[PDB]
């Protein structure tokens, strides 16, 4: 399974948070309003990923990695740690229930990375 194409996994509407510990260590917005996220798998790494495009530059994009963990802010607001970004991005819902799932999904992607890279070397 490899070069299957160019498409994305999966996406969802979201708002877009970025830490900003540079100044103070809390919690602060990069989006003005909600963006739509998108879900992309590196063949050669063999791992998903996490691109989102806000306007002219992307402000999103992480790795999934099988050493990541989801966060739970709120009853519907979600967030995760990058180590390759050295940041914390997060995505608020508007219903707990597009929470669950995009918890639930991102659980999903990270078992699938961790088959493939324990199979490939």
């Amino acid at each position: 399974g490899s070069h299957m194409g160019e498409q994305p996994i999966f996406s969802t509407r979201a708002h877009v948070f970025q830490i900003d510990p540079n100044t103070k260590k809390n919690w602060v917005p990069t989006s003005k309003h909600a963006v739509t996220v998108s879900y992309f798998y590196d063949s050669t790494r063999n791992v998903y990923r996490i691109i989102s495009l806000d306007g002219s530059k992307a402000i999103i994009n992480s790795t999934i990695t099988p050493n990541m963990t989801f966060t739970k802010t709120s009853q519907k607001f979600g967030q995760w740690a990058d180590s390759r970004a050295n940041t914390v991005y997060g995505l608020g819902f508007s219903s707990e229930h597009h929470l669950s799932k995009f918890a639930e999904k991102f659980q999903e992607f990270k078992e699938a990375a961790r088959l493939a890279k324990e199979k490939s070397q």
